[PDB]
């Protein structure tokens, strides 16, 4: 199942929205991912590809920079799964 | 238009799954350094070029330093990476 988070996040192209509208990603995580310079969705996004979308990579790379527990992690990834399959 | 076809050609569609010698600027020489190094899809140079926050300086050096790209190769590449964001990211 899914959020309206998610559902908003994959339905267009995210710009230069920030970090936070990630799935997933609230406002303690979010804070955590600008001082270690993930500013903006597509920072993350970034990780995601250079990791070639690597699900159990990127979910640790999550855990690690930010502390994202398994939901966060798992949030965050089928978004910016679903983003690509829509947009890349 | 002072661009390249192949630069017109990627920056026309999304990139899918497309290999790194779709990229304006990586001739086969550049592609085949770029793969040895894990850099087997456009997609993935894209992600550098992201987590790098779109910055020309640090991506072009990045690409000197892992294939060794001249200026004009990491030119062309950084400039079809930015368009092709500013139309479809």
């Amino acid at each position: 199942t899914t959020s309206q988070k998610h559902r908003d996040f994959v339905a267009e192209p995210m710009g230069e929205k920030p970090v936070g509208s990630l799935a997933g990603i609230g406002e303690v995580l979010g804070k955590k991912l600008e001082e270690r310079g993930f500013d903006k969705a597509y920072v993350v996004l970034g990780q995601f590809l250079v990791l070639k979308k690597d699900e159990d990579l990127f979910r640790e790379w999550l855990k690690d920079t930010c502390g994202a527990n398994a939901k966060q992690s798992r949030d965050c990834f089928g978004c910016l799964r679903e983003w690509c399959d829509a947009f890349l």
